[PDB]
């Protein structure tokens, strides 16, 4: 789930608040359209089309199912005792916040004009 999500970021990327990722570029967040701003915006993207993946999984809400994972000495774990929905979104949430970690994060692209630039 989303409170989930929030603690991995915040797992491997110490040094941000994650409400800097809630709001960047046209795919962090609010926002699932138009041409990706940069590498930042493109982990967003990639985590926007794995949540749509996993909701054609029967009775499965990423936003809302819990998973069970782990945040430890620097290592970001998906549990083995998820079932295939809890699974498919851990690891949609995980992969993106690695992917977070490693891209280059320009002030410039926070909470730019959807409407005007993601067409
Ligand atoms: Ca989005």
């Amino acid at each position: 789930n989303i409170y989930q999500f929030k603690n991995m970021i915040q797992c491997t990327v110490p040094s941000r608040s994650w409400w800097d990722f809630a709001d960047y570029g046209c795919y962090c967040g609010r926002g699932g359209s138009g041409t990706p701003v940069d590498d930042l915006d493109r982990c967003c993207q990639v985590h926007d089309n794995c949540y749509n993946q996993a909701q054609e999984i029967t009775g499965c809400r990423p936003k809302w199912k819990t998973y069970t994972y782990e945040c430890s000495q620097g290592t970001l774990t998906c549990k083995g005792r998820n079932n295939a929905c809890a699974a498919t979104v851990c690891d949609c949430d995980r992969l993106a916040a690695i992917c977070f970690a490693g891209a280059p994060y320009n002030d410039n692209n926070y909470n730019i004009d959807l409407k005007a630039r993601c067409q």
